[PDB]
């Protein structure tokens, strides 16, 4: 029995919480009590499988028993069997659901509540994350929960709560989507790179951080961690937070073989460990390294190793030019890794191969100073300007590259893509690439999955789909789409009224970030000059409207005299 041995390990609160995630993350339309029932049906059969392993279909797969209770409540998913149908399920997440907007009552409701019954209000918790995040990584997502308890738990028996509570959920309101943003990078990865592509970028990410271990010894780690993320992605949730566990009693026992950095995180609870180990920061890297040149390009020896064992070859490659360059990002390393391979291919079929591959150093100088002249260039620039204008910088720049995107996407989108500035520019130049590409690598992702879902523009399409590690420079090199015809104006899209006024401050730069993106939809060939000269006026039409007796109709008036001045410039 499956089910008896995952039920085991995992215990029964985390087994219920894990399957409660994972139906939410499959049907994620359906109301919280109805998995909730599911669930625990599910949990008793489990309960009786642990005694008689061999009772009613304790010897059934974990999709087959998830599949059938599922099925009890949704349909042509349900039509097929057994493979078809969880794949069914998969191709079926929606990354975008149409859920609403989740609002949280005040303080004093939620204490009361989480006091009452604090075991369904860390279940509904869980649901309506993983409803919205049918990607989260499930592990990770508990820990997230346990934080959430002790947040409450804390604040709700303070002085003043909202002021204990509202900061503390807003960090994990961020960081949740953070967390969420990168698991989703990883499942895109796999899914549709590759388990190859994913193995390459581990090996390069560990070897920065724990470049004191063995090359055989990471490849155990990549080929552990791999396993994992294979099947959280997958949605075989039990075994992924089970083998997360081995890894990290693992990674615990040999830390000596490992990183220096990893004793404060094995001594704590395994959730917090886990969480600690993932989090961990590179460890300081060995003295005396030889040069890379010798066993690279200078041996002679070269060819026959490529030939022997290439994969085995070009690995030891990324793990050793990784480990003495933490400062690089994982995908510049990857770049070079793949620049190297190309060299060899065609080098070693050549009348003397060591002549061709011999300045091999002189191709990586270029792909080097690309992104540290980008990264230089946009801080400056984000210095200047703060994080408001550099995000409308960043909307002007982007609408003009893919005006067919969704209004919605491309706002949400620029946006983080802003968050960047703030997030990287403060670091010194040494950590700055890892933080700035590896961020635009997820950001970038967010805009490829959102899009795939509905694909407008082949220029995305294309960027997203022809390599994995050069999405960045892919993007960063489109100007503007000469083909795009300019789209016709909307009264309704531009009639600004006082509900705007009740919105939030931040509600109200979306509202103007919007709106600006229709305007560049509309004259693409604009100029930054209009269009500041313009948003402006805008500014001008909330703060007399939103203030100026009972006027809900100022929003048709002034909004007039706006559209007017706006079909002027």
């Amino acid at each position: 029995s499956e089910v008896a041995h995952r039920f085991k390990d995992l215990g029964e609160e985390n087994f219920k919480a894990l399957v409660l995630i994972a139906f939410a993350q499959y049907l994620q339309q359906c109301p919280f009590e109805d998995h909730v029932k599911l669930v625990n049906e599910v949990t008793e059969f489990a309960k009786t499988c642990v005694a008689d392993e061999s009772a009613e279909n304790c010897d059934k797969s974990l999709h087959t028993l998830f599949g059938d209770k599922l099925c009890t409540v949704a349909a042509d998913c349900c039509a097929k069997q057994e493979p078809e149908r969880n794949e069914c399920f998969l191709q079926h997440k929606d990354d975008n659901p149409n859920l609403p907007r989740l609002v949280r009552p005040e303080v004093d409701v939620m204490c009361t509540a989480f006091h009452d019954n604090e075991e369904t209000f860390l279940k509904k918790y869980l649901y309506e994350i993983a409803r919205r995040h049918p990607y989260f990584y499930a592990p990770e997502l508990l820990f997230f929960a346990k934080r959430y308890k002790a947040a409450f738990t804390e604040c709700c028996q303070a002085a003043d709560k909202a002021a204990c509570l509202l900061p503390k959920l807003d960090e994990l309101r961020d960081e949740g989507k953070a967390s969420s943003a990168k698991q989703r990078l990883k499942c895109a990865s796999l899914q549709k790179f590759g388990e190859r592509a994913f193995k390459a970028w581990a090996v390069a990410r560990l070897s920065q951080r724990f470049p004191k271990a063995e090359f055989a010894e990471v490849s155990k780690l990549v080929t552990d961690l791999t396993k994992v993320h294979t099947e959280c992605c997958h949605g075989d949730l039990l075994e992924c937070a089970d083998d997360r566990a081995d890894l990290a009693k693992y990674i615990c026992e040999n830390q000596d073989s490992i990183s220096s950095k990893l004793k404060e995180c094995c001594e704590k609870p395994l959730l917090e460990k886990s969480h600690c180990i993932a989090e961990v920061e590179n460890d300081e890297m060995p003295a005396d390294l030889p040069s890379l040149a010798a066993d690279f390009v200078e041996s002679k020896d070269v060819c026959k190793n490529y030939a022997e064992a290439k994969d085995v070859f070009l690995g030891m490659f990324l793990y050793e030019y990784a480990r003495r360059h933490p400062d690089y990002s994982v995908v510049l390393l990857l770049r070079l890794a793949k620049t190297y391979e190309t060299t060899l291919e065609k080098c070693c079929a050549a009348a003397d191969p060591h002549e061709c591959y011999a300045k091999v150093f002189d191709e990586f100088k270029p792909l080097v100073e690309e992104p540290q002249n980008l990264i230089k260039q946009n801080c400056e620039l984000f210095e200047q300007l703060g994080e408001y204008k550099f995000q409308n910088a960043l909307l002007v720049r982007y609408t003009k590259k893919v005006p067919q995107v969704s209004t919605p996407t491309l706002v949400e989108v620029s946006r983080n893509l802003g968050k960047v500035g703030s997030k990287c520019c403060k670091h010194p130049e040494a950590k700055r690439m890892p933080c700035a590409e590896d961020y635009l690598s997820v950001v970038l992702n967010q805009l490829c999955v959102l899009h795939e879902k509905t694909p407008v523009s082949d220029r995305v399409t294309k960027c997203c789909t022809e390599s994995l590690v050069n999405r960045r420079p892919c993007f960063s090199a489109l100007e503007v789409d000469e083909t795009y015809v300019p789209k016709e104006f909307n009264a309704e899209t531009f009639t600004f009224h006082a509900d705007i006024c009740t919105l939030s401050e931040k509600e109200r730069q979306i509202k103007k970030q919007t709106a600006l993106v229709e305007l560049v939809k509309h004259k693409p060939k604009a100029t930054k000059e209009q269009l500041k000269a313009v948003m402006d006026d805008f500014a001008a039409f909330v703060e007399k409207c939103c203030k100026a007796d009972d006027k809900e109709t100022c929003f048709a008036e002034e909004g007039k005299k706006l559209v007017a001045a706006s079909q002027a410039a």
